[PDB]
């Protein structure tokens, strides 16, 4: 778990996050999809968007990333508290969109590096710790919904 103080480092960093969403969320993507091209094949709609440009030109794309950032935000703002908003994302991502758990460890440093890459020296040593044990919190409840269901990948 995370301790209070850790939290609240968590929240503060995300209200970067929520100065503008999409952007922060199309690059997250972009990061995920161009450091691990297999991701991108998991994507029905965007596999053809194969490149930083590509991407980076479609606003469907960019609405992805705002969903994507919109579901975490709302499950960091619970505070480990997030059984019922992780269920159905660990349901839907092993079963229905077939993600291996070694893609929520990439996109999990691609939002380290993003935040890094769009707020150069304002993103502290302390809050990186802190969001950092967020997204293994995260991605670590996320595994055990994975190992319930035999899903691998």
């Amino acid at each position: 778990g995370l301790s209070d103080g850790e939290w609240q480092q968590v929240l503060n960093v995300w209200g970067k996050v929520e100065a503008d969403i999409a952007g922060h969320g199309q690059e997250v993507l972009i990061r995920l999809f161009t450091g691990h091209p297999e991701t991108l094949e998991k994507f029905d709609e965007f596999k053809h968007l194969k490149t930083e440009a590509e991407m980076k030109a479609s606003e469907d794309l960019k609405e992805h990333g705002t969903v994507v950032l919109t579901a975490l935000g709302g499950i960091l703002k619970k505070k480990g508290h997030h059984e019922a908003e992780l269920k159905p994302l660990a349901q839907s991502h092993a079963t229905e969109h077939k993600i291996p758990i070694k893609y929520l460890e990439f996109i999990s440093d691609a939002i380290i590096h993003v935040l890094h890459s769009k707020h150069p020296g304002d993103f502290g040593a302390d809050a990186q710790g802190a969001m950092t044990k967020a997204l293994e919190l995260f991605r670590n409840d996320i595994a055990a919904k994975y190992k319930e269901l035999g899903f691998q990948g």
